[PDB]
């Protein structure tokens, strides 16, 4: 898979060459990380990164306890829906 790295100064997992990644915004003492926006230019579309992100970014939450709000619409809309092995991860009030 793609390398794909952890910004946080810049609240993002992206690639190596910072032009995809995925945003969040964490909350309640760091419980929680909203993922907000993932963003793939259209020259690195087919690469599979808008998902590569994501798993970075679950993988993430999932290592360290949080929880996740798919407010991304390409986590809710895709990721989840085809990845529902990642459900769980997501706040139980989102659904
Ligand atoms: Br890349
Ligand atoms: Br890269
Ligand atoms: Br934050
Ligand atoms: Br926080
Ligand atoms: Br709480
Ligand atoms: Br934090
Ligand atoms: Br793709
Ligand atoms: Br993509
Ligand atoms: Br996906
Ligand atoms: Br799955
Ligand atoms: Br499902």
């Amino acid at each position: 898979p793609p390398k794909i790295v952890w910004n946080e100064g810049k609240r993002r997992f992206e690639t190596e060459d910072h032009e995809a990644f995925i945003e969040y915004k964490m909350r309640n003492n760091g419980k929680v990380m909203d993922l907000v926006h993932t963003y793939v230019p259209s020259f690195k579309r087919g690469l599979g990164l808008a998902s590569h992100l994501c798993v970075a970014a679950f993988e993430h939450a999932s290592s360290h306890s949080i929880s996740i709000i798919p407010s991304c619409s390409y986590v809710s809309d895709t990721f989840l829906p085809r990845n529902p092995s990642w459900k769980p991860l997501i706040h139980s009030e989102v659904f």
